[PDB]
DNA sequence: GGTCTTCACACCGGTGTGAAGACC
DNA sequence: GGTCTTCACACCGGTGTGAAGACC
């Protein structure tokens, strides 16, 4: 659970434990002795708790302490099962912490979207955790889908085939010259729900925790909307980084460039929304570095100049993230004609 | 020295030792106990040896072993001076190793440029280490300067004021909209020697080692050419990365974009040369990812499409790096009219 | 053609130093 | 206005997992 019950750890199966011993099964070119089972850790720590939608103590806790509970729970479990032999490298802890941050934020926004869709269909406004009720006029067509994308996803297969054909033609034109257009997959995409999914009830129900079935459900939601999204129905793109550095912060920027290059240039979309979430921006000057214009059209001067990234946000709690997502949905879904 | 003499370490002063004890002088928000004196390490290990221009054993040694000798020499010194108390974090070792790689490669190419300039002035062809003599017709005006740039250098102050005025006007036009054009400083720049420096003899003499005076000489060479370089006289840009990762490799690309944006767009330069040097590209697919077109003009189609980065090079030895730089100079300086 | 096995994606936290800073 | 002090730049090496792979 969230507080490391000893009995719960004892009742776990060997393959469900937060730490896997691989001292007799080494990795090819690695010296790792104990590995952090990321999905098992998520199921153990957040199997029945979702931040922002559980108790207030968990809703109002410093969100840096929420992201970090699985790692210390795993360390405690490893100390219990192995003694004087247990050790985990800090780099593995950093990798797992970043992945946990991404997945937990995605789940929180998934529950926010579920509540929004339930309100839009006219089933009411859930009130067990108290949030401001949106003032937008309800309409079934103002429904949103939150997709957490895989690591090596191309993100253009979500588009309708007619909009995919021009992108593929441009890519093949570059390919014929021996060139390419590589990029890293953005973390999360918030889009408008397609017409044929406007009545399905699985976009309206909240999840109780981050169990493995729920992990699979939230990790496979992108396949359902594949090839069904209009270019102009991509409402938000979010990149998550647990901490910032003066050199790493340039990775999302390139992303936010290439995406725009394929949306405002080859499809005529109004403007792409792209923001970065972080928990520790200290030691850098990212609040100024992100006030940077998009590298697109600057060499021509044929259009208005705007920024590559929408904003840098540091959520103090998960309730604040929920409130921000609700306000963004309320302010942006007005542009959709019901 | 290169092989860690004990007597040499004993004869060193306290402030010249490779490791500084800061257990009584902590850093503000850091728990570091022993810090790696990077410049002291460079002076100790390479104070009288420059790879590619010393003995063949050092010239033909695996260049991964050459970059790494200072770190192990420092570890040995720390074990000698402190016992059972000495420990250095791996992250500090990585940072220092990257900086050492950059500085050593810069020094090697500085000596190569010195030999090239000596040949161009007509003083002969040095032969103590045997390299192929360039076949280009000698001419004083085909001389090159190798500048190692600082960490936070803007790199546009090297340009002539007339070419700087348009860049500043473009930057101010973006600034008036609240936008900006930030980028990271490229590591090394090889440019054409200015006219008024065509006879000075400090661009023709090689350095015996990486002593602190020579470190200062090679670190301050950019100030001499500040405000004196034509936009079309920038011949090569080199970024150094000791190892590659699938996410980090995007940092130079953005660089290679922005530079081109300011040279082929606002100054009419023919094409910008920009390459990346690395020692370990395994675990990635960078040889394909760098076969990527520059993000400039793609939205207009008003010019030819080419790649942002010239090539990815993995030097097995320092002699190979010297030979590659000599061949590049021989092939490119022909375009300069003597 | 199932299963076992390897490999690329992207993940980030501890750093040395030049330069802006701050109070005398 | 010298000196002492803090802060942003950029530096990279150890990783869990989904998916391509390879030999039966
Ligand atoms: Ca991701
Ligand atoms: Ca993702
Ligand atoms: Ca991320
Ligand atoms: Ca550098
Ligand atoms: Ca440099
Ligand atoms: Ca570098």
């Amino acid at each position: 659970p969230f507080t490391y019950s000893i009995e719960a750890t004892r009742n776990l199966a060997t393959t469900e434990r937060c730490i896997q011993d691989i001292r007799n099964a080494p990795v090819r070119n690695r010296s790792t002795q104990f590995q952090l089972a990321q999905q098992n850790m998520l199921a153990y720590t957040f199997g029945e708790v979702i931040p922002g939608f559980a108790s207030a103590g968990i809703n109002g806790m410093d969100y840096r302490d929420v992201i970090g509970r699985p790692v210390e729970n795993a360390v405690t479990e490893g100390t219990h099962f192995f003694r004087d032999d247990f050790r985990v490298d800090s780099n593995a802890k950093a990798k797992v912490a970043g992945d946990i941050f991404e997945i937990v934020s995605s789940a929180v926004m998934w529950n926010c979207a579920a509540r929004w869709n339930s309100l839009m269909v006219g089933e009411g406004w859930r009130s067990q955790p108290r949030y401001s009720r949106p003032t937008l006029s309800p309409s079934p067509r103002r429904q949103v889908a939150v997709l957490n994308l895989p690591r090596s996803f191309d993100w253009v297969s979500l588009l309708v085939p007619e909009s995919q054909e021009v992108i593929e033609e441009f890519r093949a034109g570059l390919r014929k010259d021996g060139l390419g257009l590589p990029t890293s997959t953005p973390d999360l995409a918030v889009v408008v729900l397609p017409e044929e999914f406007q009545n399905d009830e699985m976009w309206r129900e909240e999840i109780a925790g981050l169990t493995r079935p729920n992990q699979i459900l939230l990790s496979g939601a992108y396949q359902r909307l594949q090839g069904r999204v209009q270019p102009g129905e991509i409402s938000l793109a979010v990149a998550f980084k647990r901490s910032l550095r003066s050199d790493r912060l340039y990775q999302p920027l390139y992303e936010a460039n290439v995406m725009q290059l394929l949306l405002e240039g080859k499809l005529g979309a109004p403007k792409v929304e792209f923001e970065v979430h972080t928990l520790a921006p200290e030691g850098t000057n990212a609040f100024v570095t992100y006030e940077a214009a998009s590298l697109y059209g600057l060499a021509e001067g044929r259009s208005a100049v705007h920024r590559a990234i929408r904003e840098l946000y540091v959520p103090p709690t998960a309730a604040d993230l929920a409130r921000r997502f609700f306000a963004f949905l309320n302010e942006r879904m007005e542009l959709v004609n019901g």
